[PDB]
């Protein structure tokens, strides 16, 4: 199964970098990813997609730790959005 | 003015913390990103955002000689992509 992480963050450089690198010390491997900024101000937010898995419940406080995450949750928005967007641009 | 690039990048681990790592060290701010898989493959497409600058021809170079970016183009996207995206999940 897969599940979606929605993160809120800092529209800064140097931001999608620091969370995927937890993500890639560890060899998880990310299925989908979509970051839009969020208007009239200085946030984004990031859809991740990855498949559930033992160490995800260790990796969201690491992931919520981060300086530049504001908020960080799990299985709020339905898998299926990715397989929405792919029917558009594939 | 902006500009999205479509990355042809292998669907390992790893490999989005390398992309976003060259925007980072250039102090490079990504407005939009997009990832997914390509249906019975080993390999994803990464959209990614940017705002148009002097800088990026170099960028585009280096993000094609990363082992794990099979091709990268420039503009041959959809335009208004991420605003149709953000017309459904914002
Ligand atoms: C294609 C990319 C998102 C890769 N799956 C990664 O985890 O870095
Ligand atoms: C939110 C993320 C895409 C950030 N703007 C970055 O460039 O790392």
């Amino acid at each position: 199964d897969n599940v979606i992480l929605e993160l809120t963050v800092r529209n800064h450089p140097g931001v999608m970098t620091h969370v995927c690198g937890l993500f890639a010390r560890r060899a998880f491997n990310v299925e989908g990813i979509l970051c839009l900024p969020i208007q009239d101000s200085d946030k984004s937010h990031i859809w991740l997609l990855v498949n559930d898995d033992q160490r995800l419940e260790q990796m969201i406080s690491q992931i919520d730790k981060l300086e530049d995450v504001v908020k960080v949750q799990r299985n709020q928005s339905d898998p299926t959005m990715f397989n929405k967007i792919a029917v558009f641009f594939q």
